């Protein structure tokens, strides 16, 4: 039913192109921040976090964790999530990018700064929400 979070799937060889990712939850009321965590050991290949009060404003920060640094931020104001409500986050990995939709509509990609796709073997996902469903599949 509902899941354990903060929940790891294991992303079996890492990604590659064509491997699409839903995630399945609902946003809890008065959420303030949901995350993606795209894992290569220790560093952070693609993390993708929803925060729902930064000053005020719904911002989605997108970026990278190498040895413990977090890099350049990459910022999206398109939002749509809404507490209290039923989302699908697909993540699909395209040669170039992640190429992220929500609830059916395309919402941003990521350009790949971590090369070797195939060791990025574990998806973190964590924050606010209920959680249903975490899986992959080629496409
Ligand atoms: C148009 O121009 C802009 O207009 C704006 C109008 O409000 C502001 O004036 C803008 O400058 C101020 C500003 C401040 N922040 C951030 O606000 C935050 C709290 O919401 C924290 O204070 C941030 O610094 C600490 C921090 C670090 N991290 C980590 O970031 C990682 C992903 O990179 C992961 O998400 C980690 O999990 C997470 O810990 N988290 N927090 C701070 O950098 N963003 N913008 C200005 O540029
Ligand atoms: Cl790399």
């Amino acid at each position: 039913g509902p899941l354990i979070v903060p929940y790891n799937l294991p992303l079996p060889g890492g990604v590659v192109p064509r491997m699409l990712i839903t995630i399945l939850g609902t946003v809890k009321p008065n959420a303030n921040r949901i995350a993606l965590d795209f894992q290569r050991g220790n560093d952070v290949a693609f993390h993708f976090n929803p925060r729902f009060n930064e000053n005020n404003r719904r911002v989605i920060v997108c970026n990278t964790k190498l040895d413990n640094n977090w890099g350049r931020e990459e910022r999206q104001s398109v939002f749509p999530f809404e507490s209290g409500k039923p989302f699908k986050i697909q993540v699909l990995v395209e040669p170039d990018h992640f190429k992220v939709a929500v609830n059916d509509a395309h919402l941003l990609q990521y350009n790949h700064r971590v090369k070797k796709l195939n060791e990025i073997s574990k998806l973190g996902i964590s924050g606010d929400i209920d959680l249903t469903s975490a899986s992959y599949t080629m496409i």
